[PDB]
């Protein structure tokens, strides 16, 4: 048969929304997972999706040849100030294929190699900020990570100082680029948009909006004016030809990728950075096999991308972490044709599946009695994990780009962490997610006595 699809309480006119009006609607929407099963309807006025919690349904939706990624709502909101930039393009749309085909190559395994050196350049200001501290101090951890992340895609991708690290206060980039999330975020729970409540809200969405493309505007001026020769990002961007149509990428399409580089290539990855001291502080055992291996391999002063490639097991914690609180926690896909998933239920074209990472790596019959608990190893063969059981990164073509990217510069940097420096939970920080989109935690401070060890 057809089942009838699972539902939670409905509101009249505003449908399921009602449920969704919360900072925390990802864990909002995890718990009614929990509650309702592998799969549930979400309907708000307008639009309407499917949840799909269970991996039998994602590697179902996972099969390119019935389901392309889909721009989600809250993607269409982002939309507004990254047009179609990688992230949020459609897939059948010049933009996309020419922008992967042009940008891929700037994440190959060579150019990994040159990137490295500039890592370290930016792991290493930080190893610093935190052995410059006095003993009443403590470090403000996804605040610095942050501080991290940004100056790392800055420099690597474009060659631009933020200089995050002389800076006290967040940077004026990273607080209008908070906000428009946030807003993102909340227009989803909105009964009616064209209130005069929200004027307030759509001219701070301007104005961020705004300082964000300021940025972009320093950022090509200054490569203008330069002694260059930069392999990077940016003069790809700027330079290639899509060997599939000759063609380059329009100057109002590389203002798009410059935002979406600096904003996705740079807040889920501090995510997991935090994830992850986050999980290694409450296991301090877990902590001291990761502290360990990294003893004994980074022997250099300074590490290198080899160093970084034999941290097996910094890439597991990695793994763990992001495996737990996946910190770009969905992704979006239509029906590219009539189908039915899972033999149960029937889908139209145009339809709208869901898939809830977090709870799609919490799916018991695949990965034991104890997904809560972090359990590093359980990424010792990653032979033994089914595909489509641990997608913390999208599906098919329409994937991380800068994955490989991503994981080298944490393993890098989580790898230097724990060996310069003896880390204290001094306040038993209880976790508390942030959500603006992704997830971060929140409030989550630490401190942290070096080894002295130099650099
Ligand atoms: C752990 C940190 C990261 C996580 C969890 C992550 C996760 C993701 C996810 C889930 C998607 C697909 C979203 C969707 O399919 O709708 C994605 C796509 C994308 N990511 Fe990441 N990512 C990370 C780091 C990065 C890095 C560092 C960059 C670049 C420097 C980056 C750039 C991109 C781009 C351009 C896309 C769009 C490509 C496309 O779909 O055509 N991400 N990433
Ligand atoms: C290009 C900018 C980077 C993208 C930033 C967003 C990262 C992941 C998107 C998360 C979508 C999660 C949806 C949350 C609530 C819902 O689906 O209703």
């Amino acid at each position: 048969t057809i089942k009838e699809m699972p539902q939670p309480k409905t509101f009249g006119e505003l449908k399921n929304l009602p449920l969704l009006n919360t900072d925390k609607p990802v864990q909002a929407l995890m718990k009614i997972a929990d509650e309702l099963g592998e799969i549930f309807k979400f309907e708000a006025p307008g639009r309407v999706t499917r949840y799909l919690s269970s991996q039998r349904l994602i590697k179902e939706a996972c099969d390119e040849s019935r389901f392309d990624k889909n721009l989600s709502q809250a993607l269409k909101f982002v939309r507004d100030f990254a047009g179609d930039g990688l992230f949020t393009s459609w897939t059948h749309e010049k933009n996309w294929k020419k922008a992967h085909n042009i940008l891929l190559p700037s994440f190959s395994q060579q150019a990994m190699k040159g990137y490295h050196a500039m890592m370290v350049d930016i792991a290493v200001q930080l190893v610093q900020k935190w052995e410059r501290l006095n003993a009443d101090e403590h470090i403000e951890v996804p605040e610095d990570m942050t501080r991290l992340t940004l100056d790392t895609i800055g420099l690597c991708g474009f060659n631009y100082r933020f200089n995050s690290f002389y800076r006290d206060q967040p940077h004026p980039f990273i607080t209008s680029m908070v906000r428009a999330l946030d807003e993102a975020m909340n227009k989803l729970q909105r009964a009616n948009p064209d209130d005069p409540a929200y004027d307030e809200n759509k001219r701070q969405f301007q104005e961020d909006i705004k300082v964000m493309n300021d940025l972009v505007d320093k950022i090509i001026a200054d490569r203008k004016a330069s002694g260059e020769q930069s392999d990077d990002l940016l003069t790809h961007m700027l330079n290639g030809k899509d060997p599939e149509t000759g063609e380059p990428l329009d100057d109002e399409n590389i203002r798009y990728q410059i935002i979406t580089f600096l904003i996705e290539g740079h807040e889920t990855t501090s995510g997991l950075l935090s994830f992850a001291l986050y999980f290694l502080v409450k296991n301090p055992h877990v902590l001291q096999k990761a502290a360990e291996e990294a003893a004994r391999v980074l022997v250099d002063p300074v590490p290198s991308y080899k160093q970084v490639k034999q941290l097996k097991y910094v890439g597991m914690v990695l793994n763990e972490a992001l495996r737990l609180w996946p910190t770009a926690p969905a992704f979006s896909l239509y029906a590219k044709e009539d189908t039915v998933l899972g033999g149960e239920y029937p889908l139209e074209k145009g339809d709208e599946l869901m898939v809830l990472i977090p709870q799609l790596h919490r799916d018991k019959t695949i990965w034991g009695d104890d997904v809560e608990e972090f359990r590093p190893e359980r990424f010792e063969n990653p032979s033994a994990i089914p595909q489509h059981a641990f997608k913390p990164f999208g599906n098919g073509q329409r994937a991380c780009i800068g994955q490989q990217f991503a994981l080298h510069e944490a393993t890098l940097v989580l790898g230097m962490m724990l060996k310069h420096f003896d880390f204290e939970d001094h306040t038993n920080y209880e976790l508390d997610i942030k959500e603006t989109l992704t997830l971060k935690p929140e409030g989550f401070v630490v401190k942290a006595k070096s080894k002295k060890i130099p650099l």
